[PDB]
């Protein structure tokens, strides 16, 4: 209601309650702490929309049992078809890696190195058994060609740094920049450097194949560097996983610099904030995050942002005081879902963490100046002749003017709800579908609430359409989005099929 | 396409053609020069939308023959039901008046008066036969109570002015401010003064009754001063002329000062620019005109503006050079129709004058910054729960985005087309009706093109609706507003009746 | 004070008085009706700022006596140095022309031609004595090369039109499009055609030389077609008339099409609306003015607009009712001065016409939405490092905030006042100069009020500056722009010379 | 340079360097870790502007030795008068408190209480020696009157919560809501409750007196609840500390609800984020912070925000990874200085923490859309007649247009620099003063860089002014804000004294 952003901030009140609807999606990692059909059932009630499986750890037998358990808890509530809530399954690839050899043969032995000490790095397979505080063997056979003189090298999550001093054929002579402890099989990161590793490793061709067979909703693709890498993943999923959404993880200088070509090839972005903060300096990661959420909002594409719980540095008191400034930040920046990794996989209090994500996410929607955003998105939209685009703009403007409580949209592929949601209307968008995969992927887009319809297809089509609209109005009242004698916008097509949405009706709630 | 008003003006090109559609209505007065079924037929082709009858002159027998002739020429073209054009009939009341008595008994005698000479004005009926250059008799019996000391009096269209010097009971002693010639039965105007004459004269109760019997489309009400005067006219039309549109003429200081209460009571305003320029000083009439067109645009109510042809003051060349700056001004100010009085009633070249109004009106729509106007009207619109208002805002926004070539609206009373037109969309608004009175009144609102449908009501209602939409698409292509494989917005209701408009479809032209 | 343009129009009141200051300049033509030192003295009091001399008529002896008389009336008021008002002298060239030969030898004989009749046009000098209703001789020797087949020709101010039928070497065979009367020595106009006549005629090289010798303030240059024509005039004025302002008259399709290159070469534009309306169709002249005033406002260059008095076409009443819609239009479009030709040269009531221009000009400044204009001009201004530009922007913004009643500027060439005036501040701009030519040219720019200072240059410079500021504050209070204990902005430089303005002080009026 | 906020975010680049100037102030707490003249000297170089002394701990003898040491390190650099940097001293009151009695007589004994157990709270002084797990003695004698039935009570930083069950005269019977350990002399907090404690305690009347004697720059006032409390502090400082800035700490529901009356009475606000998060729920503190920074920007008053360093909750790696999202947030919200408490008082690496605050603060100024802020502040500014206000608006607008590198302002009280800084110009504001207290307080306002001038007052005043301007231009070039042949705005008055600023000059850098 404010004319300015400064007025808007000045009128924030702490003695007023929020709405029931929570626009932002919640993604939880599943490990040993929460693999069980009783823990799962309880997180679904707390507000979990997506379950992420991390294919770094475990085998294919172990994961298949987590998927089975995720589906069992989901289907428990498929008895009251009004209060059923769909839940997606995603798959994080391990992704292409560079690793050191075994230290002193054993693998449990640790050799400590001091600042200044020059060491040689060798690519020859003789030294892969015995690495000492003078010779390190790396798995990467092309490191010499990608590295330059003056380039830095990080060993094990940026604990040890090496300055490149002398560049030679099949060997590198390096000064030591930081002191730490070298263990066996530790990961290597090469800042600045435009790495030449393949798009998919030999291991991930097997995991991408396992996911298509296990019928997953989306794939998180690690270490994306160019638009050709995204194209590679799409070939491996084949024509049998052609519906599976590819989300590109951005996690080095190069993928940041070449962002615009990746965005175009992908189905959505993830800003892997831990990973990005090893390669990029800490105070620059802050800016790179806002730039990527900004560009994803302007293109109408979903952007996941991977967060953490923080605590105070000086700790005298006993309580943990789980500080969720990190989470609230992203909601405000205009992220579509937020992710919690460790806190839900191996941590001690999983339910408590989902309940925190929820309560923060809900409250922080108050502080956005939604009006400025909404106008702004409508200006950078092109004139077209596509009937569907024009229906959507009509629906969104009607909805301001009558202060409607919901926009109902019938959809098969999800595409018609996606066009409405790119404007960020105030009103919740209910999508009514029969396709069960479409109801799952809908959690990626901010402000869409999917409802799946189970009923048998009626004889007359006009009569089928009127059944799915009514279903949607019951589910709306049950979940408390509007009551009787309110106004809703309803959006549909003229014939059966995908791509024919063209009608907008303004109706009273029965 | 310009961001500013200054850019907009700088990009005007004189080597580019205009569109075929002319948004502004054209009202012509009918007198002896153009009472004939051959002259009438020819003005209808030139672009005449309304025929005005002036009830100052003629009798009731004479006017009834003009109406008959207007209808005959109209119905001549009702053979090709696609190219038929409806034509309204309006009625200008004579309106309440003050007149002087006979000069020197004869009525043809003229007595000239010089500056300074004090004369008496008497209300007593003895002097009504013989008025001299010392005693004038006026018809108004309450002039003494409404006039003050220092008030001016205008005799015969502001030729002679009288300053009030001495105020007495039943007599006025007046200095002479301007010299001229006094004739017999000349009209009196009293600037500043809040006159007490009745709302309708004894003559106009008879004319308002004649018009209801003759089935006229709208009534022009003279000398409106307050919102009670408008209410009086509405009682005389009764409940048998309850559809007849009342347009209030504004023609004195008081009606200007009390504008906002009249606007609310009326169906539209007319800015009688000749009349207003006798009572108000010449350089103030300019401002009073813009203020009233402004307020009528903001309220969503039509405003007629009565204009003239001008010529150059110093005339050496033989051509008349009909200067239409007066006409172009009003189109730009945001008038809905323009009127031409004398040029069409008694003048020598009637067709030429209608062809001029048309050509000016068309061209001057180029110079309006339509974008600034359109945004501006949408901001000063209130949030409601009325389904119809929300349908209309939806239709208008859809129409920008797809660059549609027309908005088709089905209507009975005209009300649904009126709501769309209050936004001033770029696209022409086609109204499809069966009601023949509704198609006539549609000429008052800027940018609506009425089409009347003659076909018999089909059995199934859904099938009736689809017939009137198609009719509208043929008439659209014939008149050349869009071709095949263009996009149109269509706007309709869910059941038969008035007040149920709620649906908006975006369709390809068949 | 309004947020919108529609609110602004709705709040116009007819019961409120205007300010004393009149921003727009008034240019009067001087002929026989007003050549006299008594008529002149009286127009100077009425509000005449510039006296135009038309070098079509009269000789060099006759004009030199008008100039002498203009200066005598001016200097009459140079006794009270506070109430003195400076007055410019301008010079309208006759400009390059094409004329027909003598009809039937006599020159007073007239031959009438009917529609259809083919006539030959010959360039050979044998027929220049005897022109008949079959053979016309034209002065232009290159007409054959500039004209095309299908091109039209206008003879004597567009009375007769000729369609080109057959094109031959040294002869033209032409159909007759309009019928009229051919006289002797009538002017020829060639629409569309990119004419090849020289920039200055042999006569105007003599008049431009006479004006430099007579010390005129500005030259009006007729029939400008390209940026090379303007350069030609500048060479003829030499280096002795290098201060004289060149105003380019625009009066054909070509000068309109090539506008942007002329504007850059000129000191200001004149939109000769009579002349432009012979060559261009009547309803297009409307747009072409408007485009040119718009571009002149954006470039910060003055634009004169030449107007007329109009009267009603159907005239039954005795009063002339001098209709000044033409004049009010231009003030609103954003013209800097307005001109009146015939009404002041040969007409019967010269004083009455100057008093009309004044009263209209003053009143019509009420209806401009000055806020939208002002913001708009500030956005399309480039970042520079010029101290003077930054001083000016500072002065104008300070002046809003304190609601100052005047901006005082010391100037030698006029350039520092010109930079302030390009923003169109609300407050009057007083320019204080010693240069008498600078005080004269200041009437071209909208909103500058020049004051000339006659006092002897004081010894200490700082003390000189403080004398000219005070002079300016007396003249301001006398003319009633502000009273004692008001606030003014004062603008000056750090050293003597041109080009050093850099200081802005906010002072209380003493 | 962007038209929108969404464009602005999309154009953020991570391969571009920041400016040298850091707009936001840095406040450090001084304890045992950094009381030494060698540690102090080193933090001054790192970017410390204010040294805070916490009057909870220590005696008056101990603090007087910290002040002495702060001044010694400051004055070390007063040898090169160009590179000297002034440093303020502030004083945080302990503030009014409620405390429990001794547990079981000893004071080191702890009694643990379980959920459910009803305990009595007694105000009678018999039980103040022996408190058990049934009877607690509180210092507050009016708790019964301020508390209601259903009100909660927090004991020792919200470890234990008590629900009020039964309300009686001089006793409270309370359910236990949370279990913990009760110690001796633990602080009590009463949410919702409009507490009646005095404005200043008996201890703080002594500390406020010590600070006036020790010549401190500003006083931080704890537990402000109403505009009368601020008035009380102002009386105790007397008329000998009338220049000392009062900053009101906001730290309960009441002070938040009554914010607008406090702001008006104060010299600036501090948002004590730790303290506020005990009384208010965690997810509401987030909003209350943005509301208060918003209101302080709109009123032109400085707002300090007290922050912390955070670390990741799940910690497997060895590095601390000092997460400064908390700090970056506040800079973006539009805080004027940021504070670090523990990290600098008792922590192990003080220098490292100041270097972190600096590096974050600098970088996060990149992401603000400074243009939208700047326009926004100029719209909500009132028209006045104050010369100084108009000079300031002039200076700020000039400065955009010429892209100046600095605004130099001469000031005695600081007031003229404060008016410029309330607009938030892009260019740094250098304030040149002789008053040493004025140079210290200047660190509170965002974007002002004070320079103190030590030279002797010259004879001619005009010549004094020209010396202080030049000093300011040397100091500007040394610190690298502009080089030779750049442009600066300079702002000064017409006579000596406070309150006469009226002149603005645009000068080239010598």
């Amino acid at each position: 209601m404010a004319d300015t952003f400064l007025e808007h901030m000045c009128r924030l009140d702490i003695d007023s309650p929020p709405i029931t609807a929570r626009n932002t999606g919640i993604i939880c990692t599943i490990g040993p702490a929460s693999r069980s059909v009783e823990t799962l059932k309880e997180m679904i009630k707390s507000g979990m929309n997506v379950a992420r499986l991390n294919f770094s750890h475990g085998t294919h037998e172990y994961h298949a049992e987590t998927i089975k358990n995720v589906r069992t808890a989901t289907e428990s509530f498929a008895s009251d078809p009004i209060l059923y809530r769909p839940v997606a399954v995603a798959l994080d690839t391990k992704g292409p890696e560079i690793r050191t050899g075994l230290i002193k043969g054993s693998g449990t032995a640790e050799v400590e190195l001091k600042k200044g000490a020059t060491l040689k790095i060798t690519l020859d397979n003789a030294y892969m058994e015995k690495c000492d505080e003078n010779i390190l063997w790396l798995d990467y056979k092309n490191i010499c060609k990608v590295v330059e003189v003056g380039s830095k090298i990080y060993v094990d999550d940026g604990l040890i740094s090496l300055q490149v001093k002398q560049k030679g054929a099949d060997f590198l002579v390096t000064e030591v920049e930081n002191g730490g402890s070298l263990g066996s099989k530790k990961g290597v990161n090469l800042p600045g450097a435009a790495v030449d590793l393949p798009a998919v490793s030999e291991k991930d061709i097997q995991d991408l194949k396992f996911g298509v067979e296990q019928d997953v909703d989306m794939v998180f693709a690690s270490f994306i560097r160019k638009a050709s890498d995204v194209h590679e993943v799409r070939k491996v999923l084949g024509e049998k996983g052609k519906n599976i959404k590819i989300i590109s993880k951005i996690e080095n200088h190069e993928g940041v610099r070449r962002f615009d070509e990746i965005l175009e090839a992908s189905d959505g972005i993830m800003v892997a904030r831990g990973d990005l903060g090893i390669e990029i300096p800490a105070e620059k990661v802050f800016l790179a995050q806002k730039m990527m959420i900004g560009r994803c909002n302007r293109a109408g594409k979903p952007v996941i942002c991977a967060t953490q719980m923080l605590e105070s540095m000086i700790k005298k008191p006993r309580p943990t005081r789980a500080e969720g400034s990190d989470v609230a930040n992203a909601v405000l920046d205009g992220a579509d879902c937020i992710m919690l990794s460790g806190e839900t996989a191996k941590g001690d209090y999983p339910l408590e963490a989902v309940r925190m994500q929820h309560l923060i996410a809900r409250e922080a929607e108050a502080a956005i100046y939604h009006l400025q955003l909404f106008e702004e998105l409508r200006r950078l939209a092109p004139i077209t002749s596509d009937p569907t685009e024009a229906t959507a703009v009509g629906a969104v403007e009607a909805s301001f003017k009558c202060c409607s409580g919901a926009i109902i949209v019938l959809t098969k592929s999800g595409r018609s709800a996606h066009q409405v949601a790119r404007y960020r209307p105030r009103a919740p968008i209910i999508a009514v579908t029969r396709n069960p995969q479409t109801a799952r992927q809908a959690h990626l887009y901010r402000g869409i609430f999917p409802v799946l319809c189970k009923d048998p297809v009626q004889e007359a089509w006009a009569e089928d359409v009127d059944l799915r609209v009514n279903f949607a109005m019951n589910v709306g009242k049950a979940r408390g989005f509007f009551k009787k004698g309110d106004v809703v916008i309803v959006l549909t097509g003229w014939r059966p099929g995908s791509g024919f949405t063209n009608t907008m009706r303004v109706v009273p709630v029965p």
